[PDB]
């Protein structure tokens, strides 16, 4: 469990993200994308990428991250009670997508380094245990309902 201090500074700098939603999401994709390219290749819609540029002029790649910096927006600021939110994207990260919860790691770590890039005042380290032990409550509820389903 978070503390109520851990979870202001998660929403804190949460907060600033959500100042643009876009910008973040892109940039968070593309390091994803580059530092663990096998992610890229669950994405159908993304894999004729083969560059930065290319990735960077892909306006449905920022599209695309709105929509999930939208859905961990979301499940933050439930500050721990996101039973609603993960049951669905579980489902569908196991049994459609087929996300290895290696993959969540992944996109922790590229959420950390972008936020980090971003906001280094509202970002410290601090504010950065904070994120990662969020991330890892999600990452840890999700992991219960892959397990659930034999994934």
């Amino acid at each position: 469990v978070l503390s109520e201090g851990e979870w202001q500074l998660v929403l804190h700098v949460w907060a600033k993200v959500e100042a643009d939603v876009a910008g973040h999401g892109q940039d968070i994709l593309i390091r994803l994308f580059k530092s663990h390219p096998e992610t890229l290749e669950k994405f159908d819609r993304f894999k004729h990428l083969k560059t930065e540029a290319e990735m960077k002029a892909s306006e449905d790649l920022k599209k695309q991250g709105v929509t999930v910096l939208t859905a961990l927006g979301a499940i933050l600021k439930k500050k721990g009670h996101h039973e609603a939110e993960l049951k669905p994207l579980a489902q569908s990260h196991a049994t459609k997508h087929k996300i290895p919860i290696k993959y969540l790691e992944f996109i922790s770590e590229a959420i950390i380094h972008v936020l980090h890039s971003r906001h280094p005042g509202n970002f410290g380290a601090d504010a950065q245990g904070a994120m990662n032990k969020a991330l890892e409550l999600f990452r840890k509820d999700i992991a219960a309902k892959y397990k659930e389903l034999g994934y």
